[PDB]
């Protein structure tokens, strides 16, 4: 069983670009690294990079859509969930590792919830706010990483230890 | 309609104690002022005190719960969703205003999710790093409220706008 | 706790005006025998009958809907559930017992899923081929009723166990 | 993009033998086919017999589970939705098509909820009641297939005209 990497960040109008960068990085290196990745397939900001960056370097994609799929090319797998906007619904908990490239609502709902079901989460690109926020729910947890050699660092070494 | 208020909160292990004093105070101070109370049906901690608050209170409750059968006389509508509880789904876009009292994984997954659908939240006994945390993603929607009476202030406000 | 009796049927389009008017006669029912209504709160056939009917009878009236905003009067407590239309989710593992009047994918699907949750249904001006189908999944759930009448009287014979 | 095809029957007690047989030989033809199998992850009837069937003929597939994912070795990709055993919740809007083998509960939902989505579905091994019903609910998106060629048939035929 391939590992399953989730990439979670917020949609494109609130988005600085060292995040979509930094977005396609990690995308490339979860595919480089053979894992899977599973992110929104909703072909806007951090996570629509994620995929163009992860199916560049060959690996395999996977989309989480809520509704009527009209979806990058990046998306190899489409879940179509029939929920709602509201998330963000909820599939990481799926993945193995969360990663976290920037922060917003649901963004911060889903690496949330993500500690609710115990798993590490990756915080990259986020702010001192949402570090320490997300820490104080469970230091065990939560890694904040510099960049993109360090999220990737975190995620080999928690998927070492399972 | 009744004003519906959304309650979030930890459960039973992870609520403090004046955690539950204050839950309870709100719950009563919701049912005082006429509103519906909105929370978790099964949970213990907050959820379970403001909805006994309510109640001792006259007010009507909604319990929100992922399932049977695991209810409280203090629940009047049991809502029972058929999803699990990796989400404390309460619903609070059923809610007018969300209270979170403390805080945890559960309680911020809520708040964020009410914040996304542009609700507005009051934070009660939530420490200093939630209510900066929270008014970083959106300082127009969150209130910090030191006590009862000023979280059910903001709600008035709100209410009232 | 009043009993709570789920309402499923189609919707605008698929409704004949034969089920309108029985799921209107039947909203009327389900409130006179002192009963709350759990019905789709954004659906316009059956289910917004069936409401208009609790209503004009009194009745208290739980309206379950997918979101905001596209909420009719006849609703008294509007549960906005943030899925989908994917699926009418009411919820009727809320209620006691659900009335399917009519029928259609969608009330197809929330027949079937109760039954999966063990819970009794009673088919109402569901055609032959509905009733001999769900008699099929579970004989000892399923209860074909003749009319509005009959219909009430198997909710209240439920109710009774 | 592989095409993804949904398998849905019921839980191991209330399944014939015939439809477990059935369930593994169309999971053969759908991996031998180049087809993605999504089905329940949970690995008991109809199921697991169909990601057993499209495992070992190389296939590629998909696991859809509520919770704790204690999960056959026949899924490739494990989807955690953290809902409810209501269903059969109900990423069956990602599949292409839709093949139900057998009949209960949770697959006449499915299959009605597919329906309602206006994909097309193909009954295989369920009864003359069940296959009456679903046709006078869409006789359009409706296929009865007599046997697993059939069913296959049926399949490739849908499509070919997507």
């Amino acid at each position: 069983r391939k590992p399953i990497i989730g990439v979670m960040g917020p949609g494109k109008a609130d988005t600085a670009e060292n995040q979509l960068v930094m977005a396609n990085e990690l995308g490339k290196q979860i595919a480089t690294h053979g894992w899977i990745l599973l992110t929104g397939g909703r072909s806007l900001g951090v996570m629509h990079e994620a995929m163009k960056g992860a199916k560049e370097a060959g690996g395999t994609t996977i989309g989480v859509l809520p509704g009527p799929d009209t979806i990058s090319d990046a998306v190899d797998i489409p879940i179509v969930t029939g929920l709602g906007s509201a998330r963000d619904n909820i599939n990481a908990l799926s993945s193995n590792v969360l990663v976290a490239v920037g922060m917003g609502p649901g963004t911060a709902a889903e690496v949330a919830l993500a500690l609710k079901a115990k798993k590490p989460v990756v915080l990259l690109g986020t702010q001192p706010e949402a570090e320490k926020f997300f820490t104080s729910l469970d230091a065990g947890l939560v890694h904040v990483a510099a960049d993109v050699a360090g999220a990737i660092a975190a995620v080999k070494q928690l998927l070492a230890k399972l």
